[PDB]
């Protein structure tokens, strides 16, 4: 409730005609920080980044200000994608905003990519040094979790992007497996282009008392 976006965001949102936005609401529309799980039907890139990515980045920045003496590897937030290409571009966007918000007087948030087809070079440089946000595909993530190579203990925010596509592609078992590695409570956002029965049921499994934003 006391959270504010810094001036680069507030400036750029104002150019678009968005006045008085906060990390908990965008012109009265809730984000993932307002205490509810969410189902987001037919969102574009830009809508997803207002309701999920920017508000979670702010959460990361606030947590960084008073850390415990003995630190934990994050991430604080996780985005699960259907594909390598989509994970990489989603990961490039997060890095873009992470760079934008450092230059508003701070140190740099680090985003991990967790997908197949990463060289060992790419695998080391992402995971070791710090991880605040992670972007992954379901198979690779599951395998990292089971091999105890990644931890979800402080991960509060989860987005499932294109869950319809993920389920179509046969990743549902893999996502449920990932659900079982959350020890604490998560706030979960589900994105989908459409909402047939198949996904309605997966959402019942995956979410608790969700708010629904449907722009189809």
């Amino acid at each position: 409730k006391e959270m504010k976006f810094p001036a680069a965001i507030l400036r750029g949102l104002k150019k678009k005609g968005i006045h008085h936005p906060t990390p908990i609401q965008i012109q009265g529309i809730p984000t993932i920080l307002s205490g509810r799980d969410m189902i987001g039907i037919a969102f574009t890139g830009s809508g997803k980044t207002l309701v999920f990515t920017l508000p979670v980045i702010m959460f990361c920045l606030e947590q960084e200000k008073r850390l415990p003496f003995s630190k934990r590897e994050g991430p604080y937030g996780l985005i699960i994608c259907p594909s390598r290409e989509l994970a990489r571009q989603t990961h490039g966007i997060l890095e873009y905003y992470c760079r934008l918000l450092q230059e508003d007087s701070s140190p740099l948030l680090r985003c991990a990519l967790c997908i197949g087809g990463m060289s060992v070079k790419e695998q080391m440089e992402t995971i070791r040094h710090g991880v605040h946000m992670m972007v992954a595909t379901p198979g690779r993530l599951m395998d990292l979790l089971q091999k105890k190579m990644v931890s979800l203990d402080i991960c509060r925010y989860l987005a499932l992007d294109e869950a319809d596509r993920m389920i179509d592609m046969g990743f549902e078992g893999d996502i449920r497996t990932i659900f079982s590695y959350f020890k604490g409570q998560r706030q979960t956002l589900l994105f989908s282009a459409t909402m047939p029965k198949k996904i309605q049921n997966f959402a019942k499994s995956a979410l608790v008392k969700p708010v629904t934003i449907n722009v189809g």
